[PDB]
RNA sequence: ACACAGAGACGCCCAG
RNA sequence: CUGGGCGGUAAAUGU
RNA sequence: AAA
């Protein structure tokens, strides 16, 4: 029907209206049906109509006979749609659009249809159908469509003027019709008709949290894929394989009898590999293992000899670039040819090329070769080659040829063949590599070149001096020099001008010449000249290099260098090549070098401020990172990368003898470099060392130590700490290389080797059990066990409703997902049926394309939500028949990996599965690669469980563990059948489809390896994989794996990388169960019948875990026996790892006691070790982004990761030190002539996102972000004056220059100008938005509705929108492209400074024109900030001026060194929170007043007060979104969402690893040098005026927690506050102690008056508390939850509320709500969530309050009084307060009525709240208070050590009780022996005080005390456990912060004894003539004499 | 020179 | 043998 | 007292 008619037949009158129902009934007779021939698939269901019954009635007219489509998601609401199909013209609006905001919640509701009627009356009708055949059933529906609409609507009409609207709703039945609306009998008839189709089709077929879990559950209950179709389509894809895996139960005989003889074979194994029988002496096992070492090592070295040259010697340089090291100069081009040309000419080829190149030169035409800097001036303020052909004589071009210049025409003559063939030759191991041997220990790289006065380090220093100008203290000049001193070296001036060279030739990178000509250049400041011949910009590029030999004043020694022929008077370097890839290092090298320096001096114990002479391992290792980064080949990382898993094996404690001989299996392979030889032949010596002998373990007092470590490459002794960071030095490569095509032929080949073996008979492949599976086969009952451990874990810890909430969550987490956040910059592949055959796509380009235009299309076909388009996917993944997988290789720091891009179709299909998947891992308590906390809390936590149930001195025993292929060995089967075990019975069909999609995968190959490879038939070649795949192609021989003339390599087995990661996670964490609960199974048991007593934890990844084991023994024998019964259980599990598809690889270490690694975390027992150096290298990876702002951010980001990971803030300083370099290099340092007029006009204005560079402050380095140095630098310099004027021209009180204002904001606080405009994905950029086609005017289109971009949005067109506007994001998408960013930034710096290419936030200006424009401009404007800009831009500025004045305490060097402290754990140091005055957020403030939506929790009043000081803030804010575009000074609502976005405040939390412990002042004492103490220099006078509330805490907290009557405490408080001055409160929203003190001082001071007007305006009109506390539960260490029944009264904004809690066990939960006067509610709701969600109850728990109230209230949300659930809200003198205190607790409690105690506020003082610089501000004003009178003040009031006299004087008061004003007894003695304890545990002695079986689930022939023998006894050692859990537990004493007893223990030790102290500890033992003196220590211990037994 | 237990690049398209 | 015109790829799953 |  039509909806116009309709209104107009409706009158509206002023106000609001319902009418009145009219019910109507059937009158007409009814037709029986038309054809309803329906059937359901997975794309749809389909609804054939067929032809109307013919009536003279005219009924069913409406209806049209043919097809209608509905989609499986919305099949529920079938009804509802097709009964009212019609009559609504979609587009449906909301109740924020028609109406005004009321700011009530029920905004984001929506009605069905909104009608703007001709007039301007407003009609709403509401539908609704009901399957009832009662009147009273319509009535009831009637009625509640009209209560849950009638109440907003009419406090919307009660506001806006004018009121005309009229309020409708339709019921339609089967038996009636009842609406108010006035219909026709027709209509009713024919929706009557409508009704009954539909509900007959709806029988033949079968809030947005509650729709989305309604769609997801239809569509899994309506998804029927056929199973026969995937039977016949996919192997092994039957579901009774599935159903008798959930059937039968395990075999426990079969799981007993494969156990046993699994153990007896590991046994055997550990008895005869390790020489356990017959009886040895351990020195003849390890000769014997050293002897089958060194025979395997030359067995290996004979088989590697066989097939090579012999060519013992040989002559190649390891470094191409000549050692030369001249001077640097000016920039003046000099020939000068003295000896004439003609003696060049004489010395062959090269002569003949440089003489006819220099020749030319000579002559005139100098321009080209030296850029003019005139030239540049005058185009800037308004890339010229030179080229030249010289003669070529035939024999020249021979030679050349010979180098590779023109290798393609001159290939074909003899001399070039025999160089060719000679080329694949692999070098011989005996080759005699002494050179280099040599080189490393002796080199003169680290003398210093006495060149710092040359105009490179006048003008790196002229910037450093001016970047350091804001700190100017002794400790940077310190640091400078030393920075100064590392650059002026010999190494890094040859690297300096190397990345010269390489950056000259990264610019002429493209550059096309033509044949027989080349290209000379000259560099900038070194008299050096390069002769260049570029081909292709991808192929190789070649130089020769020149040198006047009379200018080369210093040359590097060693003969690692390249030969270099000499002609005469100059000398000249053959012609050498790079590609793109090779250039990243060489230009990165100085940076390298100086942080490699840095980073070993600082390791090696020398000072950054000392000078001495370089140490023989100080040489040794800045030589072996010079060599590696220079060599730059992929083979040579992997030798350096395995000396970790070589030199792992030297930690293996008996009866294992440590193994390294494992890792012989990756050391094989072609040699081609003489490094390479030389780096086997070292690894190899230290190979045969640690077979040699193990680590010596020491067990020193306590600690534990490892001794005999040393360097793997050099055989030097060092420390743990520099061989495990020597472990990385291989990561000095570049990590992305290009592969050519004669290379990528071994991803082929670890593909296919896999599959080749594959067993035909699936009966072990899930079908039967078996022992002894192959290389794929797995058993069944051992997964049962496996799943059933883990269930019963599971069920175990999140209760027995587990399996329902994660039904609920995983419909939750499914049915909420849009197209748009699939859509991405991911690629995907093309490859389709066409692109199988060859001989047909040859001729033919084949392309990736982004999954963005894959997703534009199905988002503009029609579908928004992933529930809707998995359905088409899935058919055509059916129809195709197979995944369609293409290729490429990623290139790591490691061995390669092969990598699987994956169709469109596929990776809709599997994001549901890996969603699933990642749902249930999000449950394990194993797993952590969903629960990122785990990985911390595992390891760190085994000590605490260690101490409590064993005890004391316990010994840990712990494994490692790896994979060989886990990509390869799993069998998709295996998954499905966990994934399945693991999910509620209603995923099966789609999992189990969605997995055997998987076994038909058809993977691409590359077009040219195919063009290449189809022209030759006769492979030749030594290896198998070659002749094999092209016989295959050729069809000569047939494999299973490819076919004839096909372009795709098929397989069957495996699953890709990462595709299925988690459900092989999952897989893993039930091994691990099953494994953990089979090891305590048999830990219950022992040695002869015997019960070991110990824990097992375990923890896993992707591949890698861990298992950690410990056992406390009492005796000698029963721990040697414990021992070896633990070696037999983790013996064991390599052969239990068969079973299932494991098969544990090489690089594990087992069996190792105090140490264990897991994801590149090294815990060697109480010292954690990370490795730096990888972080250190990789400090220069920046990204391309659109302004230097971000640049400088993302060097900010690196650095903090880089501190991250443990360094000194001094290393960090130097480093940033370094990136200052590196970014001033890359701004056109070396490459453009203009850089001087640069940096001269730059000093004056210096500016971030424009040129100049920041720098952090010494100290404080890494932690402090880029806003705090922005915070510094407009504070400091004159960038406040520009930031001023940017400000008030952005607030309009300034108006003009409208292209001079700055608009776009980067994030990181820093608002921006300019952006540069040439970038080389520009136009590929440009051609990707072409081929998807989006509107043009998408600026124009979110103008005019705003309120997309803050909502979900739920249009066709929003969503186009919302695309359109992600697409043109500013950052993602244009910077996502990727490449070798360094190179083309490179090549961009040659002309940034002079030429037209930035863009303004249309004219186009270069760098120095944008210069000369901020000249005239804000520097002219002479204006500050003021504290409301400067808060408005800094929303944190309070903290950071709180920082800077605790930073500048330290400003000198001076300070002691100290032994390092041993026990290094992590910490989370919390600075720059988030404010807590602040009250809101910009965003979600102008959400809620522009569009009504719930985001922050403020209501309606604090929302006008917001609002009218951001008014006062902005002028040109307004309530319409369409008035402050105009009026505002901004072009979009995109670039005001951005601007309002961008700034705002983020809280930064650094994660720093040293001593466990204001803490900022501790962590820059101790962080600032190992060893070292920073000893601050504290001013008196600024602690007292800065935070003098800390002092108040200070005081507070030890006259609170002290041996005090409560008199005395309420007079030191009352004078206390008196004295110090307090500044007034601040009103916030969060609770917060300083207000609280800010209240007791007006209170106790009385100056404020009525007391509880000032608490109820601090607190934004919130007052009350407890009437009726809730009584106490104890918690297991932590504050008692407070449970039982309660009320919580008060009152809150006028209203008298009475909140009534309830809680049990975890937290409370509301229950009931009585107030006084409704009013507003609206306040009242959101106070009241502020309060429950600072007190943390929940309202998610349902009431069982079932009777009459007002509203109801569930999850912070108001509810209709109809419906049950939720907390009912039903409606039902400043003398009085006083002073309390009770036991460490401070209260302002003022009781309501007499029987109960009523208290208001709150204050415990807590263990941070002490500082040492109040105590001694206290100390300068002793004799201010009167605590200076007596003694236990002036010691307990300050922080003060006790005296030798004072101590005794202390002794001889404890001894007599007596009497002293509040000073007290028994309890002083208390808190005395307490802290003497604690100094007691601090220097030593006296120690700090502190299961799923597998049955539920289901001799002594060795000698072992010699096998033994010789070892250390490690229970008589008395050991300390590790992990932070027991660090965490030492530091809980209240008094740990106290000196009060230390010097007494010092004295104490010396009297007693060592020994002695323990023995008077434990047999309490002491002779008398010192029992004469530590008698008052012994009444000190509380302790008596009479007890204590006298030797 | 680069890559590789010899699968490739060492310019490509034209026009005469 | 000359002469003219140039543009590529590179990017996978998760937190 | 605390999340
Ligand atoms: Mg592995």
């Amino acid at each position: 029907m039509n909806l116009e008619v309709l209104c107009g037949r409706i009158n509206v009158e002023n106000g609001l209206s319902l009418g009145e129902p009219g019910l109507y009934d059937q009158i007409y007779d009814r037709p029986g049906l038309p054809d309803l021939d329906v059937t359901v698939d997975a794309t749809g269901v389909t609804v054939d109509i067929g032809a109307v019954p013919d009536s003279a009635s005219q009924l069913g007219s409406s209806i049209n006979a043919g097809l209608i489509t509905i989609q499986l998601s919305e099949a529920y609401k079938i009804n509802h749609d097709f009964t009212f199909s019609g009559l609504s013209k979609t587009t449906d609006r909301r109740l924020s659009e028609v109406f005004p905001i009321t700011h009530d919640g029920s905004d984001g509701m929506t009605p069905a249809v909104i009608h703007t009627r001709l007039d301007g009356t407003i009609v709403v009708v509401e539908f609704s159908t009901t399957r009832s055949h009662n009147i009273g059933g319509l009535e009831a529906a009637y009625r509640t469509k009209i209560e849950k609409y009638r109440d907003p609507i009419s406090r919307r009409v009660d506001i806006m003027e004018n009121p005309r609207v009229f309020f409708g709703v339709i019921v339609v039945s089967s038996g009636g019709v009842l609406s108010n609306m006035p219909l026709t009998q027709d209509e009713a008839e024919e929706l009557m008709y409508r009704f009954c189709i539909a509900n007959e089709i709806y029988t033949k077929a079968r809030e947005e949290e509650l729709e989305a879990i309604s769609r997801a559950l239809s569509f899994f209950s309506l998804f029927e894929p056929n199973i026969e179709r995937v039977e016949g389509t996919f192997p092994n894809s039957e579901i009774k394989m599935l159903e008798q895996f959930l059937s039968t139960p395990a075999d426990v005989d079969f799981i007993t009898k494969t156990l046993k003889a699994k153990e007896v074979e590991a046994y055997a194994d550990l008895c005869d590999s390790h020489y356990l029988k017959p009886e040895k002496t351990i020195q003849e096992r390890l000769e014997i293992n050293r002897c089958e070492a060194i025979d395997k090592t030359q067995d290996l070295l004979a088989g590697l000899h066989a097939r090579s040259n012999k060519q013992t010697s040989l002559n190649r340089g390891t470094v191409k670039l000549p050692p030369w090291l001249p001077k640097p100069s000016s920039e003046s081009i000099d020939i000068k040819t003295d000896s004439g040309f003609g003696s060049l000419m004489d010395h062959g080829a090269y002569g003949e090329l440089w003489a006819k190149c220099l020749l030319d030169v000579s002559l005139g035409n100098v321009e080209g070769v030296v850029s003019d800097p005139a030239k540049e001036l005058d185009i800037a303020i308004s890339i010229t080659y030179r080229r030249f052909k010289p003669a070529l004589s035939s024999s020249a071009r021979q030679e050349f040829s010979l180098q590779g210049v023109e290798g393609k025409k001159w290939k074909r003559m003899a001399a070039n063949q025999k160089k060719e063939k000679e080329s694949h030759e692999t070098l011989s191991p005996f080759l005699d590599v002494e050179d280099i041997g040599d080189f490393l220990t002796f080199n003169n790289l680290l003398t210093d070149s006495r060149y710092g006065d040359e105009s490179i380090q006048r003008a790196v220093s002229i910037l450093l001096e001016k970047a350091s100008a804001m700190q100017d203290t002794e400790l940077t000049h310190a640091l400078n020099d030393s920075f100064k001193r590392n650059l002026s070296s010999n190494v890094v001036q040859w690297s300096l001008w190397v990345s010269c060279l390489a950056q000259e030739l990264a610019s002429a990178l493209k550059q096309h010449c033509r044949a027989g000509e080349f290209i000379i250049k000259k560099l900038k400041f070194w008299p050096i000249y390069v002769i260049i011949k570029p081909t292709k910009s991808s192929s190789h590029i070649f130089y020769s290099l020149g040198i006047r030999k009379a200018d080369v004043t210093r040359r590097l020694t060693g003969r690692v260098f390249s030969d270099t022929i000499d002609a005469g008077e100059w000398e000249l370097t053959e012609f050498k090549s790079l590609k793109t890839c090779k250039l990243t290092n060489l230009v990165n090298l100085p940076c390298t070098m100086l942080n490699s320096i840095a980073f070993w001096r600082e390791k090696l114990g020398v000072a950054p401020w000392l000078v001495r002479k370089p140490c023989s391992e100080l040489r040794e290792q800045v030589g072996l990172t010079f060599l590696i980064s220079l060599e730059d080949k992929s083979k040579t990382e992997e030798i350096i990368t395995l000396t970790r898993y070589t030199q792992m094996e030297g930690f293996v404690s008996p009866p294992m003898l440590p193994k390294p001989q494992k890792m012989l299996g990756k050391l094989d392979g072609p040699l081609r470099t003489k490094l390479q030889v030389y780096l086997l032949r070292k690894h190899l010596d230290c190979m045969v060392r640690i077979a040699s002998q193990p680590f010596s373990l020491i067990p020193r007092e306590g600690r534990v130590e490892w001794g005999g470590t040393f360097h793997a490459i050099s055989g030097r002794s060092t420390n743990l700490e520099n061989m495990v960071n020597s472990w990385y030095i291989g990561y000095y490569k570049n990590k992305e290389e290009s592969t050519e095509l004669n290379a990528l032929g071994e991803m082929y080949k670890k593909i296919v080797e896999m599959e080749e073996d594959k067993p035909s008979s699936p009966e072990f492949l899930g079908w039967g059990d078996t022992d002894s599976p192959k290389k794929h086969e797995f058993s069944r009952s051992f997964l049962r066990a496996a799943c059933s451990s883990l269930e019963r874990e599971i069920a175990q810890r999140h209760g027995r409703q587990w399996k329902q909430n994660l039904e609920e969550r995983v419909l939750r987490e499914i049915g909420t997902k849009n197209i748009l956040d699939l859509a991405s910059m991911k690629a995907t592949s093309n490859f389709s049926k066409d692109w199988e055959l060859y001989s047909e796509v040859q001729t033919k380009e084949y392309h990736r394309s982004k999954l963005l235009e894959k997703m534009a299309t199905l988002i503009e076909k029609g579908v928004m939500w992933y529930i809707d388009a998995v359905g088409q996917a899935w058919k055509a993944v059916l129809d195709d028949g197979c995944m369609r997988i293409c290729l490429f290789k990623k290139n790591q720091h490691g061995g390669l990996r092969e990598i699987y891009v994956m169709d469109a179709n596929a990776r809709l299909v599997q994001f549901g599965v890996e969603t699933m998947a990642r749902c249930v891992c999000e449950l394990s308590p194993h797993e952590t690669v969903a629960n990122p906390r785990l990985k911390n809390s595992i390891i760190e936590n085994h000590g605490l469980k260690s101490a409590r149930s064993l005890g004391p001195g316990s010994i840990n025993i712990n494994s490692s563990n790896d994979a060989k292929k886990w990509n390869q060995g799993h069998y998709t089967t295996k998954l499905a059948l966990v994934l399945c075990w693991f999910m509620p019975a209603k995923f099966h069909r789609f999992i189990w489809a969605a997995i055997s999609m998987f076994r038909r995968k058809k993977m691409m190959v590359d077009l040219r390896f195919l063009a290449h490879l189809s022209s030759k038939s006769e492979s030749r070649s030594s290896d198998p994989f070659r002749e094999a795949m092209t016989d295959a192609f050729h069809g000569n021989r047939d494999v299973s794996w490819m076919d004839k003339g096909r372009t795709y390599i098929k397989t069957e087995t495996g699953m890709m990388q990462g595709i299925l990661h988690f459900t092989s996670s999952l897989l893993h964490s039930c091994v691990q169960s099953f494994y953990k609960s089979y090891f305590v199974s048999k830990l219950k048991e022992g040695y002869m019948g015997e019960s070991i007593s110990g824990v097992v934890d375990v923890i896993e990844g992707s591949d890698d875990s861990a298992i950690m084991i410990s056992i406390r023994p009492k005796s000698d024998m029963d721990e040697v026996r414990s021992r070896f019964f633990v070696a037999n259980l983790l013996h064991s599990v390599k052969f239990l790892n068969p079973l299932f598809g494991i098969y544990s690889s090489e690089k594990s270490t087992v069996n190792t006691v105090y140490c264990v690694e897991y994801n590149s975390e090294f815990h060697f027992h109480r010292h954690l070790v990370r490795p730096t150096l990888r972080w250190i290298a990789a400090s220069h990876q920046i990204s391309e982004t659109e302004a230097l702002a971000s640049r400088q951010e993302d060097y900010s980001n690196l650095l903090t990761q880089c501190l991250e990971g443990g360094a000194s803030f001094s290393l960090t300083y130097l480093i940033q030190c370094a990136q200052l370099l590196h970014h001033y290099m890359l701004l056109g340092l070396c490459l453009h002539p203009l850089f001087g007029t640069f940096m001269g006009m730059l000093i004056s204005d210096p500016d971030p996102a424009l040129g100049f560079f920041l720098m952090d402050n010494p100290a404080f380095a890494g932690g402090a972000g880029f806003r705090f140095n922005l915070w510094r630098a407009c504070k400091t310099t004159d960038l406040g004056r520009k930031y001023a004027y940017y400000f008030n021209e952005i607030q309009g009180k300034t108006k003009g220059d409208e292209d001079y204002r700055a608009l776009d904001a980067t994030s990181g606080g820093t608002l921006s100008h300019s952006v540069m405009v040439y970038w080389g994905d520009r136009k590929k950029y440009q051609a990707l938005l072409n081929r998807m086609g989006l509107p043009e005017d998408w600026v124009e289109q979110i103008d005019e509705n705003p309120g997309v971009l803050y909502r979900r949005a739920a249009n066709k067109k929003e969503l186009l929108l919302k695309l359109a506007e992600k697409v043109h994001s500013p950052g993602v998408t244009s910077s996502l492209s990727k490449g070798h960013v360094v190179p083309r930034v490179v090549a961009a710096g040659v002309y940034l400074l002079s030429r037209h290419c930035f863009r303004f936030s249309t004219q186009k200006a270069s760098l120095i024109k944008l210069l000369m424009m901020s000249s005239i401009s804000a520097m002219k404007h002479g204006g500050s900030l003021n504290p409301n800009q400067e808060r408005m831009l800094f929303p944190q500025a309070q903290e950071y001026d709180r920082v800077c004045t605790l930073l500048e305490e330290v400003e000198h060097l001076t300070g002691k060194f100290v032994v390092r402290e041993r026990n290094i754990v992590r910490s989370r140091i919390d600075l720059f929170q988030e404010p807590v005055d602040l009250r809101c957020k910009a965003e979600d403030l102008v959400s809620e007043v522009w569009f009504g939506l719930k985001r922050t929790k403020l209501g309606p009043r604090l929302l006008k007060e917001e609002w009218d000081k951001l008014r006062a803030s902005f002028a040109w804010l307004s309530t319409d979104p369409s008035e402050t575009l105009r009026d505002g000074p901004f072009l979009s609502h995109v670039q005001f969402r951005n601007f309002i976005a961008h700034v705002d405040a983020k809280s930064r939390s650094v994660r720093l690893l040293g001593a466990p412990v204001t803490t900022i002042s501790q962590v820059v004492r101790m962080n600032f040098f190992p060893g070292f103490s920073l000893e601050a220099e504290k001013s008196l006078d600024n602690q007292e005026r800065l935070e003098s509330i800390s002092i108040l805490k200070h005081v507070l907290f030890m006259v609170l927690n002290g041996p005090y009557t409560e008199e005395y405490k309420l007079e030191m408080i009352i004078e206390a506050f008196s004295t110090l001055v307090i500044p007034q409160p601040s009103e916030v929203i969060r609770k917060s102690r300083t207000m609280t003190l800010c209240l007791l001082s007006n209170y106790l001071s009385s100056r404020g008056g009525s007391i509880l007007d000032q608490i109820e305006r601090a607190q934004s009109g919130t007052l009350g508390g407890f009437s009726k506390p809730q009584k106490t539960f104890v918690r297991p260490g932590g504050g008692v939850g407070y449970k039982g029944k309660g009320v919580w009264t008060g009152v809150m904004e006028d209203t008298h509320v009475q909140i009534l809690i309830d809680g049990d066990g975890t937290s409370n939960w509301l229950e009931e709500i009585r107030l006084s006067s409704d009013a507003r509610l609206y306040d009242v709701i959101e106070s009241i969530r502020r309060l429950c969600d600072d007190l943390g109850i929940n309202n998610r728990v349902a009431s069982a309050y079932r009777g009459h109230c007002m509203v109801r209230l569930s999850g912070f949300k108001i509810k209709p009084a109809s419906r049950t659930d939720g907390c009912p809200v039903r409606i039902m003198n400043p003398d009085e307060v006083k002073m309390r205190v009770r036991g460490d607790i401070l209260n302002l409690s003022v009781t309501i009525q007499e029987g109960r105690v009523m208290n208001i506020l709150s204050y415990r003082p807590r263990d941070t709240d002490i500082s040492e610089s109040a105590a001694a501000y206290l100390w300068s004003n002793r004799d201010l208070f009167s605590f200076g009178k007596k003694e236990p003040s002036c010691s307990w009031i300050c922080l003060k050590t006790l005296d030798n006299w004072a101590w005794s004087h202390a002794s001889v008061l404890l001894a007599n009780d007596r009497k002293t004003q509040g000073i007290d007894n028994r309890a002083m003695g208390n808190i005395f022996r307490d802290c003497l304890e604690g100094s007691l545990r601090k220097q030593g002695l006296m120690r700090s005080k502190l299961t799923q079986e597998l049955v539920d689930i289901l001799e002594g022939s060795l000698d072992i005390e010699s096998i033994f023998d010789g070892a250390p006894i490690l229970w008589s050692a008395e050991v300390e456990e590790f992990g932070e859990g027991v660090v965490a537990v030492s530091y809980s004493s209240k008094y740990y912060h106290l000196t009060l007893m230390d010097q007494a223990a010092i004295t104490m030790c010396a009297i007693m004894g060592k020994e002695g102290c323990r023995g008077l500890l434990t047999e309490k033992r002491c002779m008398a003539a010192i029992r004469e003196q530590v008698r008052p220590f012994l009444i000190f211990l509380q302790i008596p004499e009479d007890s204590i037994s006298w030797v």
